[PDB]
């Protein structure tokens, strides 16, 4: 399998070199819109920007900009929007994006605070009686229910477009145990969480693309989509062992820069795909 590749890279201690080679081969595309002066406060990180060709546009004549990219995986028949954790001023944009893109799910892979610092705004309501109104984009958001498990929490949220009074239910899948440092010791919980997201319909073609984020929207998010896509391809191809994780990662990198941020995240993605395949 890719399991023998894995075992070899481990014995050779060559994760850093494999990872660096991926970084060297990764696509480079312009991000002019992201870099415009008026958009400075719409970006959390100066070095994490969406490419112009794949960026999500807000349906808004003023400023259509949000730090989010559409990753479209043609063979696997899967699409994902990856975005940064909303900033104090981009929560209205974030939910405007969810509304216009017709997403069913949001996948959140970070805690609001990690390492003692804020990694994103508290962009969803924590009590059902205290809804949130986003005045800039005319959206109301209400917590409908919350189910806290040991490794993840799922919330049902109701998003209302106040201009048309249309209402949609959004599922919020919140993975809450990714460690502040490093990667999880075992991919078991992360895989379980991925299957819970799939089971909900959120990744399915009847809906717009799922929105996936952590603080920057490339590291954990890359892992989530990379694992999902490779597992799907292994189920659909005549030869499952032809699925090449490095090649899928580079294809994803054509749509958003920097997906998988460390060699340990790369190793972890391999482990997740390998154990997930053994389960399917």
């Amino acid at each position: 399998e890719m399991e023998k590749e894995f075992e070899q890279i481990d014995k050779s201690g060559s994760w850093a070199a494999i990872y660096q080679d991926i970084r060297h081969e990764a696509s480079d595309f312009p991000c002019r819109v992201a870099k415009l002066p008026k958009n400075k406060n719409r970006n959390r990180y100066r070095d994490v920007s969406p490419f112009d060709h794949s960026r999500i546009k807000l349906h808004q004549e003023d400023n259509d900009y949000i730090n989010a990219s559409l990753i479209k995986m043609e063979e696997a028949q899967r699409s994902y929007i990856l975005t940064q954790g909303p900033l104090p001023n981009t929560c209205g944009h974030f939910w405007e994006m969810v509304w216009e893109q017709k997403s069913r799910g949001v996948v959140m892979l970070n805690r609001v605070m990690e390492k003692g610092s804020l990694k994103c705004a508290q962009y969803w309501p924590q009590k059902e009686e205290k809804e949130m109104i986003f005045e800039d984009t005319n959206l109301k958001l209400t917590l409908i229910s919350e189910d806290i498990k040991s490794y993840y929490t799922v919330r049902q949220l109701e998003l209302e477009n106040l201009t048309t009074q249309e209402t949609r239910e959004i599922l919020h899948f919140h993975y809450t145990t990714w460690p502040d440092f490093g990667v999880p010791e075992s991919p078991a919980s992360f895989l379980n969480f991925l299957f819970k997201v799939r089971e909900s319909g959120s990744l399915s073609p009847e809906h717009g693309p799922v929105v996936v984020h952590c603080s920057a929207g490339i590291g954990r998010s890359g892992t989530f989509c990379l694992a999902d896509t490779c597992l799907l391809l292994m189920d659909k191809r005549k030869d499952p062992s032809s699925v090449d994780i490095k090649k899928v990662l580079l294809e994803m990198r054509k749509f958003r820069m920097g997906l998988i941020q460390t060699a340990d995240q790369l190793r972890f993605s391999y482990l997740a795909v390998i154990e997930g395949a053994k389960f399917i």
